[PDB]
Parts: structure tokens; C-alpha cells; sequence
């Protein structure tokens, strides 16, 4: 038993990052098979098509670790860069590239200098950032989950909002949110809680023997999503009560039982008492994060 | 910008972990050179020097992926059994046993039947537990940090308290604590928080523009301590200031003044706030561990 916010074992990709160095610019690139991806503000209110005819293979220096790769190729697919290089990556896992949904979680290997600093567990939030811990040299750091032995990359990062969050695309350069590679105004949007995720979290403290906030009441969706509104939650959908089934299942606690349990919390706060050692609600756990660790799933 | 509960990278711990089944026991092993150490409690108020006298290096059978890998010899050090192979892993990284104090922090490779399922990071309680996630079959994964290029193995998993924490030994396979692995009445013991980790986290939430719970008040480290023991803070010591020297330098902000600020939050609470995204006071990093997320050190 136990539950911790738990990132998925970064080996696999660990053996795919790469240094990218262009000019006075330098940061990370993902390297698989013979194509290196990197952010597209690596290239000396720019105008990135202009930017990139102007600059030639030999300006783009790629180094994993002390070997260094010859670029063959460059070509720019939305806002990433993609560099092919004469040598295929012998590393190179089974992979995809997937565009999440919001709500969805994935791990993010920090890297600075194409070196992994590190490896935390992130949720794009419903305004489409992260918050995540980033550095200036981490650009080109991914975040990542894995399915038995696949590799699903679904994070590029490149740059930081002024409150402290994080904007970034996925493998094929797509922005998540309305952000753009321009330092220009932006703001991120006023998010909300992940209110599928934040029952998965209790689903995962009844699993681990908290019971406390618990109650004997039950609710409708309507009456919940009502709720939920005031308190900014995302609405519920049917789709997110069929998506708690297991969850459910498992212990014995009607979805909609634990949307009453919820809504008591959200209107009398947790008064001195912790949940799964956190004193706020917890939304960035997905329903299958918590079966996946509630239960065991291994990956290889 | 930002402060994650960041793992190490598990790369260079994944490609030493194997599967060990004696009997109707499957569990992990770290596999070193031509060694897989493995809890004891594998072997079939039990006398396990008896135990062992009475089994054979055919009754272990260890796998790495879909390799076997023939055991040619075995011994027993405290609580680990060693497993001696005949084939040095070709992955072995650099590596240390260190034997850790309370209050250290290190990341965890939860495996089962000897495949990584995810990684996180914990901290070894002052009562020597951990908070843990850990399923059966989890017994054999290890904990660990990771200077420059050196893992530093530092815990094995062996055995869950009535509490739902985790208990477990060095590499060498001496247990934290006053625990052992026998099924007997043992209890984990009054636990604490670790004070010189709050101090740190806090001074984390000041280099990431965190201010609220600063004061202009100062304190002694006598007073201090009074106020930490009515909390169940553990004493800060001269050697935990020496230790903050270097985050009070970066943030200006003198030790002893950050007691202050933490003595204010001990005795009114945080008020409807958070600090870092947690509406508790965090104990689970070091100094040396916001040092590496707040400045970027990378592992190679
Ligand atoms: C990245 O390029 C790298 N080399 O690591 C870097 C990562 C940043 C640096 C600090 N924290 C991070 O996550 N990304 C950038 O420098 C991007 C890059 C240029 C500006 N930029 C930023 O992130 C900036 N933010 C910013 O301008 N935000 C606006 C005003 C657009 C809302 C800044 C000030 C450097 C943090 C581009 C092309 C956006
Ligand atoms: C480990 O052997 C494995 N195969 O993974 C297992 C890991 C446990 C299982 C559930 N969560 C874990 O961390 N460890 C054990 O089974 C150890 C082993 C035998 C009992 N044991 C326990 O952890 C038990 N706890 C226990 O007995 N606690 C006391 C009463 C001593 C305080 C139990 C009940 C299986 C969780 C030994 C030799 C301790």
C-alpha cells in the first residue's frame, strides 16, 4: 500500500536526448531513429520560415554525449525542428507520438545540456499549461508515458508563462493552448481542477484505508456539476462516471457516492485533516494512474 | 521556475534489476556485477541461516528479462541474500552502498517480478520508515540517489508496517530502524518532522517567488527549538544552519530569520494558503536536493 505521485521509469527515453546547439542557443533534442526533434527557437516577432532557409546543416551542432552527430537535413514541422542526422539512435524504444486531452498525465524527464536532471509527474492542466520545473537550458525536455513497452511522447517543452507555468507542444510542434513561440503578451488562461482525477484520488485513498470523508449521501450529476461550478471543477461528464467504473467497482463506492463525498469537501474544506498526506484535493491523477498503482502494472 | 518532488533518472537502476523465485517466493534483485542481492526472506520466528544451510543454487532462479541467469554461489549478509551469477551485468553502472541517515531523501524504483513499474522520491523518516508505495511483490526494489555518474544504492524494500508505511535496509542488509524481518509484533515508532527540510522547502518557495510567510522577525536557535518540539519538529542543530548557509546566501534571507517565519507558521497555520502548491509544510527535500532543482545540476 501507499500512494505517490509516481513518474513512469525514464530509461527509455533517457537513451534518446540529445544536446542541440545552434549559434549562441543551446538546448535539448529528442533523437529517434535518424530524425532529432527539437523546439524551433533553437534557429538564429520572428519569422521562423525566413529564420530557418537562411541557416545551413552545418550550423546545427548535435551532441550525444561525446559523440557528435552530422545533421544531413533540417526541416520544420509546425513549432519543431526536425534535424535528420546520418546516424539512426541504436536506443531508439518503441514509440508514438500522441497529442493528449487535458486532464491526462504524463511524466516529464528534465534534461539540461541534453542530460537528465531529473523525472516528475505532471497533468496538462485544463488551460493547457503545465506546472512543471523548468530551467533555462531544459527547452526540448519531454514528458512521456509508457505503455507496456511503448514509449507515447506527448510533450515538448519551450517556454514559461509569468506565473510560473509552462507552455509547450507536442512531438509534431502543435502548441497545446493558444500559445505561440513569440515573446509577445500572453497569459495562460484561469484554470480549474481536474474534477475526474480529483475522484480518482479518493478512489485511491479508500483503496489505501482512508475512509474519513466518506458520508452516507449521494448526489445526482446535475446536482454535482452544480456544485462543481461554483468551486471551479470542471464539469463531470457520463463519460468520466463510466471511466471511474473500475474504481468503483473495486470499492464498492457508487460514482455518484463519491460526488457527494466530494461535494461535502469542497463545501466544509478538510477541517485539520489530510487526505493520502495532502491537506488540498489532488487532481493530477487520472483514474488509470491510480489503477496502475493501486494495483501493480509493470512495464518493459 | 517551479518545485516538483523530482525522482533521479532510473535508467542506470532499471538495467540492474532481475526477477528472483525460490519455492513459491517471486520477488527483485539488483543485479551488479556477477552479484544479485535480494532480500533474504526469498529463501523457504523463522532461523534463515538454517533455512539457507538447507538450499541449493539450483533453487534460485534468477531472470533478466527472458535471460536465466545460473546461480554459482550464495551467501547471506544481515538481512540481504547474495546471489553470485555467472554473468557480470554488462549494464552496471557506477556505483555506491551508502547506509543513509533520517532525513535523506532518495529516489525509489518500485519494480515487480523484476520489470520498473515507476519512480519516485521519499525521504527516510526520523522514526526509520518510509511512506512508501509498494504492492506485493515489491520486496528487492531499491532506493537510490545519483552523484555525476554513481548510483548510490541506499534502501531495499522488505516488509510493510500495520500503518501502511514501509520498512527495509541498506545494501548490505542492515534494516533501518529497529525492525526485523520476522512476522512479529513490531511497531514503527512516534514519528517527526524533519525541520531542516522545511527550512529548505521554504527558502525553495522564496527562489521561486513564494513570500507570503516571511516575517521581519528573528529568532534563536534556542527559542526556535522550543517552538519546533511542542510541533514534533525534529531539533534544528549549528550543522543544519551550516548546511542552509548556502540557500540563505542565494536568497538573502538569514537562517535564523527563516526560523522565524516557520515558528509563525507552526503556531498559526497557513491561513487558506499554500506554499508551493501544498497546503502543508514539506519535509521531504533537503537543502542539497532544492540546490539541485533550483540550479540545474544534471547526472551522466
Ligand atoms: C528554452 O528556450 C531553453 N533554452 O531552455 C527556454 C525555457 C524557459 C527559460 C526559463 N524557464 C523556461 O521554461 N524558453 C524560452 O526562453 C522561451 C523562448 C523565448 C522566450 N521564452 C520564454 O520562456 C520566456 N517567456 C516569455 O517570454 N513569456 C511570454 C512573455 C511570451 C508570456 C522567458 C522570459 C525567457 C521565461 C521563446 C521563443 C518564447
Ligand atoms: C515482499 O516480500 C514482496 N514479496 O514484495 C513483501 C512486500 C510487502 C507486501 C505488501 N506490501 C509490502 O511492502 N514483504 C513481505 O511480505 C514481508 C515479509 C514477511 C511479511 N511481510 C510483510 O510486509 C507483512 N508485514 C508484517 O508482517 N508486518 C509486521 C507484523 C511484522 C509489522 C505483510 C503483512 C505481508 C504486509 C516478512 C518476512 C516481514
Amino acid at each position: 500500500s501507499g500512494f505517490r505521485k509516481m513518474a513512469f521509469p525514464s530509461g527509455k527515453v533517457e537513451g534518446c536526448m540529445v544536446q542541440v546547439t545552434c549559434g549562441t542557443t543551446t538546448l535539448n533534442g529528442l533523437w529517434l531513429d535518424d530524425v532529432v526533434y527539437c523546439p524551433r527557437h533553437v534557429i538564429c516577432n520572428p519569422n521562423y520560415e525566413d529564420l530557418l532557409i537562411r541557416k545551413s546543416n552545418h550550423n546545427f551542432l548535435v551532441q550525444a554525449g561525446n559523440v557528435q552527430l552530422r545533421v544531413i537535413g533540417h526541416s520544420m514541422q509546425n513549432c519543431v525542428l526536425k534535424l535528420k542526422v546520418d546516424t539512426a539512435n541504436p536506443k531508439t524504444p518503441k514509440y508514438k507520438f500522441v497529442r493528449i486531452q487535458p486532464g491526462q498525465t504524463f511524466s516529464v524527464l528534465a534534461c539540461y545540456n541534453g542530460s537528465p536532471s531529473g523525472v516528475y509527474q505532471c497533468a496538462m492542466r485544463p488551460n493547457f499549461t503545465i506546472k512543471g520545473s523548468f530551467l533555462n537550458g531544459s527547452c526540448g525536455s519531454v514528458g512521456f508515458n509508457i505503455d507496456y513497452d511503448c514509449v507515447s511522447f506527448c510533450y515538448m517543452h519551450h517556454m514559461e508563462l509569468p506565473t510560473g507555468v509552462h507552455a509547450g507542444t507536442d512531438l509534431a510542434g502543435n502548441f497545446y493552448g493558444p500559445f505561440v513561440d513569440r515573446q509577445t503578451a500572453q497569459a495562460a488562461g484561469t484554470d480549474t481542477t481536474i474534477t475526474v482525477n480529483v475522484l480518482a484520488w479518493l478512489y485511491a485513498a479508500v483503496i489505501n484505508g482512508d475512509r474519513w470523508f466518506l458520508n452516507r449521501f449521494t448526489t445526482t450529476l446535475n446536482d454535482f456539476n452544480l456544485v462543481a461550478m461554483k468551486y471551479n471543477y470542471e464539469p463531470l461528464t457520463q463519460d468520466h462516471v463510466d471511466i471511474l467504473g473500475p474504481l468503483s467497482a473495486q470499492t464498492g463506492i457508487a460514482v455518484l457516492d463519491m460526488c457527494a463525498s466530494l461535494k461535502e469537501l469542497l463545501q466544509n474544506g478538510m477541517n485539520g485533516r489530510t487526505i493520502l498526506g495532502s491537506a488540498l484535493l489532488e487532481d493530477e491523477f487520472t483514474p488509470f494512474d491510480v489503477v496502475r498503482q493501486c494495483s501493480g502494472v509493470t512495464f518493459q
